[PDB]
DNA sequence: GGGGAATCCCC
DNA sequence: GGGGATTCCCC
């Protein structure tokens, strides 16, 4: 059957949630792939096209079975609800989605928001209205809907329509938000020193963009066909105010080296798996 | 005749105003000096006493004919507007304010707050209320009073009343909020060196609390019955995220040394004067 | 497109 | 009492 298909995913790091204070001018959500110069944006196609088409975007959470998340998306033809839709062209059976803005929901408004989209979305295949007993049920899957929605990740979700009839959803990866504080671009300033002895041990004053004291780690490491590993030494404690890490190098590999050697080092969240750039520091003997 | 005198004045730095969100358990305004183990609280005294009294405090702007500050004192014995009133016993005219608190007025909660106060001033000593020219003129005040006050500074004015009949009212030294990202204690967390040539040009990194990039300095000195003084040499890209400085040591006075020499280096405001801890730096040959 | 100010939450 | 997350502002 025709099936929509995602040719361009939106980029899962880097992008950052505005909330309404901010405006509506702050830039597109851009595709998987957008180096300097040539820049892309989510896009989708409809295959084995069967009428001219309609696609709908939405933000679903993170979670698996996906749910309308409290946050909408923004800009080019989107509604004030949050849900964008064009029509694919006879022919051309692809959008290119230009200008995604994703809209951040206070805490303060999350509750507010969730109802009205579970109204618009209970009140949408069944009746018209709520009683009060449904209107009361409908703050509690808000309540207890808040209690477990992550607002630093959406996903994209494109339902496609026929000319309407549905085809199967479509599901992007995660979007994380590049303002969160676990979600942050990693990188590393300046470094103090670029050199020590190989038994490690030398203290390092680094200076970096935001990082979460318990969930980020400075990882030496060098890549031949064998590949090494070791992580800077410091507490809780070492981490000046999340912009700079104070730690102690770790020992290189070979303790017998008769020449200096030269690794590469980056700051890693333990947990995502994310890097900055990479740094040097040499070993000596 | 009878006067008040402040004893013990509040500290400049290093407290901090709460909003009305946060709580009202957070710690009381400290006086000039307390150190670890022994804190001490601004003091006031009715030196040649008059009678039993009474002691009221309340914000009053850093501009100088003091006005009320949009801004109320919070805590012990503090009235809903943020007015403090005591009684000094009949024999110990000492009034230690134990736990005074500034209650932060968001910017969008000042102009309420501000023609509140003033209505509340004009039926003061005058008849008791409003025509709409008066409540036009007075909400006049307001817009042209926030304009010129400084949410970051506060004053305390203590008003000494004879059990009622008034004494001159003594109004202490400012003080700034901690939060304000501009008035905090300048604190030397801890540095890279502790040493350098006497040819100066040895870079130190220096973590330190917040400091405003155009406003801040590294002042070197040693104390004799001379006075030398230097400065760090660094520019404000050299200032990393308002919590890190890094600068390059200035040149000792003497290039002819032949012992190692100890001076001292501080943070020091350059549109304030005042100053870190100091800590020790040693020249050698 | 991004840094830092202002407000708030919380161990 | 303090650290940092959130929400907003404005260059």
């Amino acid at each position: 059957g025709p099936y929509l298909v995602i040719v361009e995913q939106p980029k899962q790091r880097g992008f950052r949630f505005r909330y309404g204070c901010e405006g509506p001018s702050h830039g597109g959500l851009p595709g998987a792939s957008s180096e300097k110069g040539r820049k892309t944006y989510p896009t989708v196609k409809i295959c084995n096209y069967e009428g001219p088409a309609k696609i709908e975007v939405d933000l679903v959470t993170h979670s698996d079975p996906p749910r309308a998340h409290a946050h909408s998306l923004v800009g080019k033809q989107c509604s004030e609800l949050g849900i964008c839709a064009v029509s694919v062209g006879p022919k051309d059976m692809t959008a290119q989605f230009n200008n995604l803005g994703v809209l951040h929901v206070t805490k303060k408004n999350m509750m507010g928001t969730m109802i009205q989209k579970l109204q618009r979305q209970r009140l949408r295949s069944r009746p018209q209205g709520l009683t009060e007993a449904e209107q009361r049920e409908l703050e509690q899957e808000a309540k207890e809907l808040k209690k477990v929605m992550d607002l630093s990740i959406v996903r994209l979700r494109f339902s496609a329509f026929l000319r309407s009839l549905p085809l199967k959803p479509v599901i992007s990866q995660p979007i994380h938000d590049s303002k969160s504080p676990g979600a942050s671009n990693l990188k590393i300033s300046r470094m103090d020193k670029t050199a020590g002895s190989v038994r490690g041990g030398d203290e390092v004053y680094l200076l970096c963009d935001k990082v979460q004291k318990d969930d980020i780690e400075v990882r030496f490491y060098e890549d031949d066909e064998n590949g090494w590993q070791a992580f800077g030494d410091f507490s809780p404690t070492d981490v000046h105010k999340q912009y700079a890490i104070v730690f102690r190098t770790p020992p290189y590999h070979k303790m017998k080296i008769e020449r200096p050697v030269t690794v590469f080092l980056q700051l890693k969240r333990k947990r995502g798996g994310d890097v900055s750039d990479s740094k040097q520091f040499t070993y000596y003997p």
